[PDB]
């Protein structure tokens, strides 16, 4: 019934135009109120993610999922108040990424379990807000300390029928090892979204998961250092495959039926301290409308690659109030 | 003149007894925030505090230096509170140890010293609490990271008088390198304390240190695992040493002229997330007197070795003092 959001729960049917995979800032633990002039300042911060989301609002998107965990800085009062002021639902995550500190790191997976819980049932710090997402990771062979992430992942969403959402090495299949543990747990693949799915061209390895059941999403179709490939940096983080190869892959898995299974995002943010100096700069000329691009470069190029409407309102509409929805084992 | 406290700026003459390597809470940047309940609770943790302070004054303390950086997790509204409360001046650090996020470990030096200037200057976070001393570390060799940490500690240090204070692998000799780097940079030595170095026996090390003008600090004194050998965890921790060994230290340099280069604390701390679960009770029986232990143990054992009275006065009150004292070259 309902999906818990940072300013509260919101029924199914007010999602809306859901973008499944995004950041209003990616940073660090502590961070945005350590140094908040990193950033220029919070107050700018937000000034800019609140005219980001009023753009993208403008475009038809009704909801984001910030999958910022604890580890990339989630701060939960900044959420609130930017979807206040840009009048845009934003739903809250859980889970931990590939930056923990000594004192998640040292945890065992029914401290973690703990942690999770706590998040997803009492609310994040002292706020009350509630995660509606877990998100967890891995590049490449899990390590031990991601093993055990990914089982206390599975086992919070076990406990609370609340969705787990990953980041991949696409093109290292990490999906596959996902899998194999999230099943291990007795996790349902339907309560799975694989995500950075489309940072690979190798479309057995997508057709093969989502034939289990998995959610695949593909979230960084603007990502593309085309044209900045002068850019060491710049290269390495975006790639260098155009946002058009990324969206075929779109059209792609739906001529293969599985268009019930896709989820699409941009994996935009406002703020970035993860990662070199200025990097906000080169992504804000790189893509322009930032998570306004699915809905105003995507959504029509599928159109007039034949897919037709309806479908595009399934994949954006309601694959994702499916996946949110709070869903107990049988 | 002043010294910053997270209650406000003190004379020198208030500082009083000062214990210089403490810690209110071992944990990690925002944990403290956002998983409360793994030191039973906020208010757990700060009544536990308030009682080993208040302790602590008892036995003569005034002031504490809680070396807790970002990284460490330091609250500084943590701090403030339990400082009100027990009504003992507590010193608050900037600088960076080793577990520093990724939003730290890609800054450059200058990013660093900006950083590392805005809370002394500025204030902690949007508190307006201004840090009173620079805590960074090496554990070995230092690594690329750690060598921009200590040259942006540096020129923090050069452009405020506020000094810096460090972690250090003392049986890996880390001073030395870490010595380098600082005069690389123009820093005295007498703005530097070379922390943890009562975990050597190596008194031609902690000799040659001092004869360079740099502060010593011997704080481990009662970290021993001595008894609770049977665990792994904390022998690996905390040696293996007598805390009368160690205690020793401070005589020997006594002994060669250095009285005026040392500084002692015991390394203590309420509450300790970093580090394998349930250690603190490990630890708090192995020192049920945490921070008292300087006063009620040391202090009267050095005496008992001998020591004069006025010798442990000036160790505890003046070198501090001097230390703390902001100083520009
Ligand atoms: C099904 C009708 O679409 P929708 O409910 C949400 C929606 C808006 C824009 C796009 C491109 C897709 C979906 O329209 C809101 C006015
Ligand atoms: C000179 C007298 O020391 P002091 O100023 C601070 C002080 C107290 C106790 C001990 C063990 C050392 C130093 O005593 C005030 C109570």
């Amino acid at each position: 019934d309902r999906i818990n959001t940072v300013r509260g729960p919101i029924t199914i049917s007010e999602a809306g135009f859901t973008l499944t995979h995004e950041h209003i800032c990616g940073s660090s633990a502590g961070f945005l109120r350590a140094w908040p002039e990193f950033f220029g300042s919070r107050k700018a911060l937000a000034e800019k993610a609140v005219r980001g989301l009023r753009r993208a609002r403008a475009a038809g998107v009704r909801t984001i999922v910030d999958v910022s965990t604890f580890d990339i800085g989630r701060d939960v009062s900044l959420l609130a108040e930017v979807s206040r002021a840009a009048d845009v639902h934003i739903v809250a995550a859980t889970g931990l990424w590939f930056d923990p500190p000594l004192s998640m790191r040292l945890r065992s997976v029914e401290e973690l379990t703990q942690f999770f819980l706590r998040e997803i049932q009492y609310g994040i710090e002292d706020t009350g807000i509630r995660a509606g997402i877990i998100k967890v990771a891995t590049t490449g062979k899990a390590t031990p300390f991601q093993e055990l992430v990914l089982k206390a992942a599975a086992r919070a969403s076990l406990a609370t029928g609340v969705p787990v959402t990953t980041h991949t090495a696409a093109s290292q299949r990490d999906g596959e090892q996902q899998a194999a543990i999230f099943e291990s747990e007795g996790l349902s693949p339907s309560r799975v979204c694989i995500g950075h799915s489309d940072d690979t061209d190798d479309l057995s390895y997508l057709t093969a998961l989502a034939a289990r059941g998995y959610l695949i999403g593909l979230d960084h179709i603007p990502h593309s250092a085309i044209g900045l490939e002068d850019n060491a940096s710049a290269s390495a983080l975006l790639g260098i495959r155009s946002w058009q190869t990324r969206a075929l892959l779109i059209k792609a898995l739906i001529d293969q039926g599985y268009m019930k299974q896709i989820l699409v995002s941009n994996d935009w943010l406002f703020g970035f301290s993860s990662y070199v100096t200025n990097i906000m700069d080169v992504m804000d000329r790189v893509n322009p409308d930032g998570m306004a691009f699915i809905p105003l470069r995507v959504i029509p190029f599928l159109r007039e690659k034949g897919v037709p409407q309806e479908t595009l309102a399934g994949i954006t509409v309601t694959n994702p109030a499916r996946f949110l929805s709070p869903t107990l084992r049988a």
